[PDB]
């Protein structure tokens, strides 16, 4: 029994992470068969931050300017292109240590595992969620970007982000793998307005029911409501509203706890109008929605990978 | 910015792990050079755990009762030993993957990462700390004996933690990699009384500057304390005593911030008086006790491995 935020084993991607160097900017770069993935922004100097022209950037930009370093073994750029915000480093080497991946492009609530980096060297792994705002909380310094994101499923990594930018307000922003924003940031050092940040239900509903599951069931109550009146007091706490889609997706867990989606909605509604009054549940004082329903069957379940 | 409960890259361990079935029953082990570790309560049946004779079972038991396997890779047992609780599996093979790696045993308030396995097969990566109680709150199925926590250190994976199993009470005991149990506890399904678990006050402590660094500086004030008066309000909230060695460790912490650590001693001590007001540090509504010093150290700075 037990319950943590547990992040994905993050040794396929370790071997795949690259220091990319053009002229004085130093970032982390991804390297899969014989190319190297980073933010495009590694071509920019400070100052160029401020308005880029990326395409007049990279012109001036041979293949020779690029310095690859995967380890003391230093790769060979011998293609370069532009992919939306990254940039594409063709290499005379493949990866030997690729894993069976794929890109996939993550929507909002989601849960990935991000691998910090720095030099191309990891630092540390967390799980974090993509938030309805396409932000995520996470632990960045300067130096991080092109840290990528990643699930794990049986054999096949998930490459589902690469960290560009972090927002005056402390959150960050990145990309998918394609270099396609999430959210409507761009990479350029100017104030962007990140949306309202709502709190995901359905990750807080199969929270709770990961509470029940190890023996904490104080919040529980006989009460019961319906999907419209339950989304009513939700919109109010800033709560995304729940669909027919969030409630099949949490079957399983109804089924194993024995206890009713719309009966853990109304247990719920109670904590939001009432609070918890100082008590925890699964040793937090506040409503947790980093986890999926995957993740908590995941974790309740045993899987390995 | 940002901060996370960040655990260490576990890519040198998870080519460590291995399956150990003996009889019916299958757990992981560590396999380091030519030798395998695991729990010895491998060799134990149900019936055998409620009063286990281990000398006596371990003689009924030859080196070809013991199937190690890593991966499809069959490995052969020429030799076995018991080292206090952990069987020593003696292999013809040296696991090419070893990496330089040392055994150290923790103190209370330490941190470390754990990889769950199951099976031989990494399943999840998350970070912790050894209780004050020597107990740990983890994560843990059925199976999962045998995961192991660890810190890495540059290029040194230091050994840290087996587990070995779970209290009636929920929580997390096991050894060393010698075989010595961290706390009172031994191998057999029995009650077993964990003591008080105390809060890390030196953790809460590097926590509290950590959120300094990143913004939030509402829980500051003016006053200050001393040691003495301080340590006479942390006893009666279970919080444990603070030493001068405790204030020597937070000493590059207070010069980055500017704060003394009997001025941070005085806001937490108000802390404790008057709760958190439904207010929140680093998205807590409750005071972390999982960072050590040098974690925050760690991840205020950048370090790579």
């Amino acid at each position: 029994s037990g319950f943590r935020k547990m992040a994905f084993p993050s040794g396929k991607v370790e071997g795949c992470m690259v220091q990319v160097t053009c002229g004085t900017t130093t970032l982390n770069g991804l390297w899969l068969d014989d190319v190297v993935y980073c933010p495009r922004h590694v071509i920019c100097t400070s100052e160029d931050m401020l308005n880029p022209n990326y395409e007049d950037l990279l012109i001036r930009k041979s293949n020779h300017n690029f310095l690859v370093q995967a380890g003391n073994v230093q790769l060979r750029v011998i293609g370069h292109s532009m992919q939306n915000c990254v940039l594409k480093l063709k290499v005379d080497t493949a990866n030997p240590k690729t894993p069976k991946y794929k890109f996939v492009r993550i929507q909002p609530g989601q849960t990935f595992s991000v691998l910090a980096c720095y030099n191309g060297s990891p630092s540390g792994v967390y799980q974090c969620a993509m938030r309805p705002n396409f932000t995520i909380k996470g632990s960045f310094l300067n130096g991080s970007c092109g840290s990528v994101g990643f699930n794990i499923d049986y054999d096949c990594v998930s490459f589902c982000y690469m960290h560009h930018m972090e927002l005056p307000t402390g959150v960050h922003a990145g990309t998918d793998l394609e270099g396609n924003f999430y959210g409507p940031f761009v990479d350029r050092q100017t104030a962007q307005a990140a949306g309202t940040d709502t709190t995901i239900t359905v990750n807080v509903l199969a929270w709770l029911y990961a509470a029940v599951i190890n023996g904490d069931r104080w919040f529980l109550n006989r009460f019961t409501t319906t999907l419209n009146d339950f989304n009513l007091v939700a919109m109010k706490y800033n709560y995304e509203p729940l669909t027919q889609d969030h409630v099949d997706i949490l079957g399983p867990l109804s089924a194993q706890t024995g206890i009713a989606v719309l009966d853990m909605c109304a247990s719920l509604k109670e904590l939001l109008q009432n609070g918890m009054n100082g008590r925890t549940i699964l040793g937090s004082a506040l409503l947790e929605d980093e986890f999926t329903p995957f993740d908590v069957v995941r974790q309740c379940s045993g899987v390995t990978f």
